[PDB]
């Protein structure tokens, strides 16, 4: 079976857990801890392993952005420092290619970063690509056929609605239609020929809206909103089935697990992770 993992994320300071949902009986287990707390990090999956990529430890004795690379192995249950990033990227978002992994965007201090780089875990080694046309820290990062979407997020001044693609054979990314809504530390993913953003900050409020590009038709449709406005969720896919995971609705850092079924086009609540939290890192790989 496989199992949603969330890891770091934020309540009162930056923290180290890694926690396991199985959809399949309601289950959570807790597993190692972080070598390092952070939040505002990316989760994802290569080769059946989880990386934790990026963020902030907010802690009383100190602020750091993560520049970080950390591999955990389900079969052992260890975490494995890789090689660090080029800069500290926290506000990150990824997306994983033919086994590579992209870091994109981010924040270092005041610094918003329109770079992004890609690592290779044959080599154990980063190398960056070409940068966005735009800056965006709390950026959404989705990959359909192989190509590299990065949508929202914050460029220093403003929340954007706009997106672009990333074409890896071209080194080169391009302005795709905008979205209907900004949003900043939103969720997005893809499930099947879509292109799905969830929830972010607009500038004012934190949204419940769900919204979603279609690449073949170019065009972005709203959906049914989440139960719960939220920003810095976690957002996966898992059978079919996205999963939003925590975040922060102004008044209260959320445990709400939901769960999207496209077929029905309702969100409804799965389970609660064991704390509230925002800023996690997401991904699914098999059991421990
Ligand atoms: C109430 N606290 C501070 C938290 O919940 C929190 C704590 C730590 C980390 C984050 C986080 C994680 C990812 C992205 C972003 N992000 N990136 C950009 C913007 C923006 O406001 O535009 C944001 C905010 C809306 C979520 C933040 C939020
Ligand atoms: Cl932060």
């Amino acid at each position: 079976g496989r199992l949603i993992y969330t890891a770091g994320g934020y309540f009162r300071q930056s923290l180290s857990y890694l926690e396991a949902y199985n959809p399949s009986n309601g289950s959570w287990l807790r597993l190692a801890d972080l070598q390092v707390p952070r939040s505002g990090l990316a989760g994802c999956v290569v080769g059946g392993l989880l990386y934790a990529v990026g963020g902030r430890n907010n802690s009383p004795d100190g602020n750091t952005d993560s520049s970080a690379l950390d591999c955990y192995n389900p079969m052992t249950n260890q975490w494995s420092p890789c090689a660090s990033m080029s800069v500290p990227r926290n506000r990150i978002g990824v997306g994983v290619i033919d086994g590579h992994i992209y870091a994109v965007g981010g924040s270092h201090g005041c610094i918003h970063h329109s770079s992004v780089e890609r690592y290779e875990p044959e080599r154990d080694e980063w190398h960056l690509v070409a940068p966005m046309l735009t800056r965006r820290i709390g950026v959404g990062v989705a990959v359909l056929n192989r190509l590299l979407y990065a949508v929202g997020g914050f460029d220093g001044t403003n929340r954007l609605n706009s997106a672009e693609c990333y074409y890896p054979e071209r080194n080169e990314w391009r302005m795709i239609t905008p979205m209907n809504t900004i949003r900043s530390g939103a969720g997005v993913c893809v499930l099947h020929n879509c292109i799905y953003a969830a929830g972010g900050y607009d500038g004012q409020d934190q949204l419940n809206s769900v919204e979603r590009y279609d690449v073949e038709t170019e065009t972005w449709t709203f959906v049914a909103p989440m139960r719960h406005h939220r920003s810095a969720l976690g957002i996966t896919v898992h059978q079919g089935k996205i999963y939003v995971l925590g975040g922060y609705d102004g008044h209260t850092f959320l445990d709400s697990v939901e769960c999207y079924d496209p077929d029905s086009d309702t969100w409804s609540e799965v389970t609660r992770m064991t704390s509230g939290r925002s800023g996690v890192g997401v991904a699914v790989t098999m059991e421990p």
